[PDB]
């Protein structure tokens, strides 16, 4: 949960309260208009085709880096797991835990 030295995007930190749903990312800054979402599976591990969707939003500078944070807060009827899913410059990019997912207990 470095600043990344090349990933185009990474999961930093991320919470789940029972309802709330939170995290920050880094995104590196390919170009300036972006679409940063958070995809995930329910409580039962139903990923629905790709339709839960949280739409993340720029948090702030890392200034001297090729990267800028950006976060997400929404709440869940339910998450078992999930990915980021960030687009710009024409192109898609993941990081989906390196196609694991990012898992959430319980
Ligand atoms: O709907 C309004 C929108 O406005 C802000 O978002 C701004 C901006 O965030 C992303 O871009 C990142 C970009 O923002 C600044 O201008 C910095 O100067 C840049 O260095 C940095 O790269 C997004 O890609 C843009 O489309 C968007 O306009 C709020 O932060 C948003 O929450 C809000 O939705």
């Amino acid at each position: 949960a470095s600043i990344p030295s090349s990933a185009s995007v990474q999961l930093d930190s991320y919470n789940y309260d029972g309802s709330t749903f939170s995290g920050k990312i880094y995104v590196k800054n390919i170009a300036y208009s972006k679409k940063v979402t958070v995809v995930y599976a329910d409580g039962s591990d139903n990923w629905n085709n790709n339709g839960n969707i949280i739409a993340a939003s720029f948090s702030g500078p890392i200034s001297g880096s090729n990267y800028e944070y950006w976060t997400f807060s929404a709440s869940v009827k339910g998450i078992k797991e999930f990915y980021i899913k960030y687009e710009v410059s024409g192109k898609t990019y993941y990081d989906n835990n390196n196609s694991a997912n990012y898992q959430v207990s319980t």
